[PDB]
């Protein structure tokens, strides 16, 4: 197995996947690495299994249809994986914890949002449809773009949103377009 966490790229107390060479810190994995279960399969392996069991699941989909799906176990897992893919980018540190807003010439967002809040919301099964999860994820970056205005720091929101969106289109097999 790898000797660093797949998400944060640090060593430490790592739990190893039994079906692939990836490793994780306990709370870097989403959901948090389970207490027992030998063997243990990581979220990357669990997602691969879904695809292998239903190869047609990779045919193109309309975003509108994906968003309306109820959060049954497979959609739950897919949102957890997409959330994990965002944390895998080091620029996610900017969006992880609860933000605060005191900048001359800007007002804070009406509805602040951050990754750890989405993580808790998933854990607590607070989303009933994929749309709930996707809306809160997109809101993180929209809030950032609006607040930082013309500061070049706005680009961090664009960058991490692009990682979100590419992974969304991959995991949920959104129909490719020009
Ligand atoms: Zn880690
Ligand atoms: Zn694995
Ligand atoms: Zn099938």
């Amino acid at each position: 197995n790898s000797n660093i966490c797949e998400v944060c790229n640090k060593w430490g107390r790592l739990f190893c996947c039994d079906t692939c060479p990836r490793s994780f810190h306990e709370h870097c994995h989403i959901p948090s690495v389970e207490a027992n279960k030998n063997p243990w399969s990581c979220i990357f392996c669990r997602i691969k299994t879904i695809q292998e069991r239903c190869p047609e699941s990779q045919s193109g989909h309309q975003e509108s249809e994906v968003l309306m799906r109820q959060m049954l176990p497979e959609e739950q897992l897919k949102c957890e994986f997409l959330l994990l893919k965002v944390y895998c980018d080091s620029k996610s540190c900017f969006f992880a914890s609860e933000p605060y807003y005191n900048r001359e010439g800007s007002q804070g967002p009406q509805k602040p949002m951050w990754l750890n809040k989405v993580k808790t919301s998933l854990n607590e099964q607070m989303y009933t449809r994929v749309e709930g999860f996707v809306q809160d994820m997109r809101l993180i970056f929209h809030n950032h773009k609006e607040f930082y205005r013309e500061d070049k720091f706005t680009r961090l929101g664009i960058q991490v949103q692009d990682i979100f969106e590419k992974n969304f289109r991959n995991i949920f097999a959104i129909q490719e377009t020009s």
